[PDB]
DNA sequence: GGGAAGGAAAGCC
DNA sequence: TCTGGCTTTCCTTCCCCC
């Protein structure tokens, strides 16, 4: 099997870019405002003339303030960056009828009827970078591999604006040199109970006792590991579609009453029901950001689809469930639906 | 013994 | 200072079915 995954490159401030070419050369930063006080939020991402001092996705806003306060600072505009990205998805569909799209900015094609040869994907790559340049003047990373995990490594190493192939000598080498930390799948919780047994490598995981591995970070991280270090991993490319979407938002101030929630409650599902967009869900949770930053959520499924009066009036009970159920103060509230029909 | 199902944990965007 | 958002697996409990 031959992958070929893209990656957009700072995807949501290229767009800003690409909509301003003003802005180029620029450290650009997109927000997201919770609303709550002054620049109160986060950073959703930066371009790399901001990124390289520090200014990342998930930084409070005010800490990159302080880094670059002569910065550009956008608020996010999620609904242009997925129509941007509906378009480019559209245009990757043309090299292969087998794609999967991961993410908003991610997507994996299975070229291995499409090309003979890492020679022949390379040069593909080539083409799909230049395709999309051409329609959209977004520049993005492609990786490519024998299979998904290794054509994602492949493009986290040649980002931004290139291209890698990880034939099978080099995944053989990975597998012995690269850090398991940098493994998809092994965010730092993981990392650490590895690096306390250790594993450093994939290769390590092939000399300690299964039990031992699945005892520490559970049985399917641990059989994916293993796979992975044994070149065994086989996962193919399958069409993604949704099974939830939701919508939660910040509270000006932390409560535990129930009329001052109920608005924001409200808002969140008005909004939800406008992102599910023909889509009926059958379940139905609240989900409620703790004061101290916990998430506590309580949910429905019904034998039938929910309508939005259905929505409203259920969720002030499992709102309720939840306040019943838990003492501390509320920061977040929103709701999530799924279980579509 | 183990499949489902609810909610938390963990991962990545 | 900690936005928003989606997916998958874990842990626990029910019950032989879902
Ligand atoms: N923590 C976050 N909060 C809000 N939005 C995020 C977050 N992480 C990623 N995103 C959005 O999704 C997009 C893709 O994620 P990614 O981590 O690839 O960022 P990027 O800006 O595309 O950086 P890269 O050049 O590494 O690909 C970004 O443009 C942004
Ligand atoms: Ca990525
Ligand atoms: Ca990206
Ligand atoms: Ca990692
Ligand atoms: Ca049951």
């Amino acid at each position: 099997m031959i992958v070929l995954f893209v990656d957009f490159d700072y995807f949501y401030a290229q767009v800003e870019e690409v909509l301003n070419p003003s802005l180029k050369g620029k450290p650009v930063v997109v927000c997201v405002f919770s609303g709550r006080f002054e620049d109160s939020g986060a950073v959703a991402t930066a371009n790399y003339e901001a990124r390289k001092f520090g200014v990342k996705a998930g930084i409070p806003i005010v800490e990159a303030k302080k880094i670059l306060p002569n910065a550009v600072y956008l608020p996010m505009r999620k609904e242009v960056y997925q129509q941007v990205s509906s378009r480019i998805m559209n245009l990757l569909r043309e090299y292969s009828e087998k794609i999967e799209i991961a993410s908003i900015d991610e997507a994996y094609l299975d070229i291995s009827d499409k090309v003979r040869d890492y020679r022949e994907a390379y040069n593909l790559g080539l083409e799909i970078k230049n395709k999309i340049l051409e329609k959209e003047k977004i520049t993005v990373t492609v990786g490519i591999s024998k299979n998904k995990v290794f054509a994602k490594i492949a493009a986290d190493m040649a980002k931004p604006n290139g291209i890698k192939v990880i034939d099978d000598e080099e995944v053989k080498r990975l597998i012995r040199e690269l850090d398991i930390a940098d493994v998809p799948g092994i965010g730092n919780i993981t990392a650490e109970k590895l690096k306390k047994l250790g594993i450093n490598k994939l290769v390590d995981t092939l000399s300690i006792e299964f039990d031992k591995l699945k005892g520490m970070i559970g049985e399917a991280k641990a059989k994916y590991l293993i796979s992975l270090a044994r070149d065994e991993y086989n996962e193919p490319i399958r069409t993604r579609v949704r099974k939830s979407i939701g919508r939660i938002v910040t509270m000006k101030r932390n409560s535990r009453n129930l009329e001052e929630i109920k608005p924001y409650l409200f808002r969140a599902i008005e909004e939800s029901y406008y992102k599910l967009d023909k889509r009926i869900p059958k379940a139905i949770h609240v989900v409620a950001v703790t004061e101290d930053l916990d998430i506590v959520s309580r949910g429905r499924t019904f034998p039938h689809g929910i309508s939005k009066e259905t929505a409203y009036s259920e969720s002030v009970k499992l709102l309720q469930k939840i306040l019943e159920e838990d003492e501390r103060k509320i920061r977040r509230i929103g709701v999530r639906f799924s279980k579509f029909i």
